[PDB]
């Protein structure tokens, strides 16, 4: 009945919600201890909604769940990048732990490249937890973040992840051998999965302008599904106008799930579903 507690004070809601600190380590390390007791490359089935960036957007996903459903009305696959940036990154995170520690096999998260302390010291989460509660609960966040799985195919046909492809990944055996808790590399697969982009322009792999990981182009995404039996790479990472967008011919949706990303951009967010036969339909929230 804390937990419950918990969640009701998260919805009752710009205006805060300030949990307990003995409540916020307790989702740390209740979730944590679900996080590597599941797969590092998470298998799922659908039905499911699942959803791109939120970056600390708290009352963007209020709606995300009002559109969608709040658990356990539907089934959740979130991508990462639930902090920095926006003004309410504490309750974000807390509302996602606390629905994964409730709903464990039909809520789910993904890594981000901000679920890093040192990208959280730069992009405002350290700023956020120092301020209102102190560092060493921002220290319990990122040795949870440091749990979190890395990717996830849905009914063997889906791949997700928050950036996309890395040079490195020739089989999915390469993910699950991936050691948690770690912090995320400058290089290599964990890095690439995290980070990388598609782009149009480029052929192959290419320098990325981030001045980390790569670019992939469309022929990259060709081959890998194909290579590995895919339908779909479904992933985050990038803000899209129309919330989600599609590359190499439907064959990568990226998807953003804050509107009016930052104050900074006019973009929609998006949710896409996932049925029991695998169609795939956005519901898209305007700025
Ligand atoms: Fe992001
Ligand atoms: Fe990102």
């Amino acid at each position: 009945l804390n937990l419950d507690s918990i969640i009701g004070r998260l919805l009752e809601v710009g205006k805060n919600v300030q949990l307990t600190e003995n409540e916020i380590r307790g989702l740390c390390l209740k979730s944590r201890e679900i996080f590597l007791s599941q797969p590092i490359l998470l298998e799922l089935e659908a039905p499911l909604k699942i959803c791109g960036d939120i970056h600390g957007q708290y009352y963007d996903l209020l709606r995300l769940f009002e559109y969608g459903g709040f658990p356990p009305e539907s089934n959740y696959l979130f991508l990462g990048d639930y902090v920095d940036r926006g003004k309410q990154s504490l309750e974000t995170i807390c509302l996602l732990l606390a629905y994964k520690i409730k709903y464990p096999e039909n809520f789910f998260l993904l890594r981000g490249n901000h679920e890093c302390a040192s990208i959280n010291r730069i992009y405002g989460f350290y700023d956020e937890c120092k301020r209102r509660y102190n560092i060493k609960l921002w220290k319990t966040f990122t040795d949870c973040f440091n749990c979190l799985p890395i990717a996830a195919i849905v009914d063997e046909k889906i791949f997700c992840c928050h950036g996309g492809l890395s040079p490195d990944l020739q089989s999915m055996e390469q993910i699950r051998r991936i050691m948690r808790p770690t912090d995320v590399p400058d290089q290599g697969l964990l890095c690439d999965l995290l980070w990388s982009d598609p782009d149009k322009d480029v052929q192959g792999w290419g320098e990325n302008d981030r001045g980390v990981s790569f670019t992939f182009g469309a022929e990259v995404v060709a081959k890998f599904l194909h290579k590995h039996d895919l339908d779909l790479i479904c992933r985050a990472h990038q803000v899209v106008e129309d919330g989600y967008e599609f590359f190499a011919k439907r064959q990568l949706v990226t998807l953003f799930s804050a509107p009016n990303y930052c104050g900074e951009f006019d973009n929609a967010g998006a949710m896409m579903s996932v049925d029991e036969t695998l169609m795939c339909s956005f519901q898209i929230l305007k700025p």
